[PDB]
């Protein structure tokens, strides 16, 4: 609609960087997007991705959501925070897979995230999985000890602004898992701590916010991605599915969390006004 699309660019015009932005309402037939014609480094925005296919293999009984992982911790990758690394002690310890699926979406672990990928037979399994849901836009290449040897693979793990809408467009309607695994899902996607001041920044206290953060390293005075995506829900328990994804950005933190949550406040209360039209 192009009376939304107006301060969308009013919030990113002068700012340094590649803003892609997908909103789909309630009632509307396709997505806004800006800047569809780039590719977005997803960062551990994808980890909702792999959250899918590995809780799909297990509604397909290739995977069981408590089938226990072992886990040595001098053959893990160290460099990111991990907040398993630091709940487990011991040389080695057992995780079940729902245990590694939780760590993987709300706390945004990347050792947690890639025994989820050595599980589900690597990063084409996912790229496969993705053109599965018929997303076409999007690539998935490499895991994240390949992403903390090189940091441009990060750009290789990419996903277009319509893509992020087809993912959400997914995971929002519940087709595409059992009623246990899109409940699971959505509750480790609700419940995160991750990334409070981007799409929950400027909303209404309270809003149930399904969401999943995505943040990469700075050098130089840039930041490659700082990408927020999820599921909003009105007052009226309808979706709004909102993804902002900041590429290679000369700006603040506080300027690029910023972006993102203006972005959604000016989604969110657009759509509270459209009743009328």
């Amino acid at each position: 609609s192009p009376l939304l699309k107006e301060q969308i660019e009013t919030i990113v015009t002068g700012k340094k960087a590649t803003v892609g932005v997908a909103v789909w309402g309630p009632d509307d037939l396709e997505p806004l997007l800006l800047n569809p014609f780039e590719k977005f480094p997803m960062q551990s925005v994808f980890k909702l991705h792999l959250a899918m296919l590995v809780l799909h293999q297990v509604d397909q009984g290739k995977l069981d959501l408590n089938q226990s992982v072992t886990v040595n911790r001098a053959a893990v990758l160290q460099n990111t925070w991990s907040p398993m690394m630091k709940d487990h002690q011991g040389d080695e310890f057992t995780v079940a897979v729902q245990q590694l699926l939780q760590y993987s979406v709300s706390h945004s672990d990347n050792v947690a995230c890639d025994l989820l990928f050595e599980l589900v037979g690597g990063p084409q399994a996912l790229h496969a999985y993705i053109q599965s849901l018929g997303v076409k836009e999007a690539a998935v290449v490499a895991n994240e000890a390949q992403m903390h040897a090189d940091d441009q693979v990060q750009y290789q793990n990419w996903t277009s602004m319509k893509a992020a809408a087809q993912v959400l467009q997914k995971f929002e309607q519940k087709k595409q898992l059992s009623e246990t695994s899109q409940a699971l899902l959505w509750k480790w996607m609700v419940e995160t701590t991750t990334g409070p001041q981007r799409l929950k920044g400027l909303l209404p206290a309270g809003t149930i916010v399904a969401h999943k953060t995505g943040t990469s390293g700075v050098r130089a005075g840039k930041t490659a991605a700082t990408n927020d995506a999820g599921v909003i829900m009105l007052p009226d328990g309808r979706p709004l599915l909102v993804a902002v994804f900041v590429k290679d950005s000369a700006e603040s933190e506080r300027t690029n969390e910023a972006i993102i949550a203006q972005v959604a406040q000016a989604a969110y209360q657009f759509e509270l006004k459209k009743l009328s039209a």
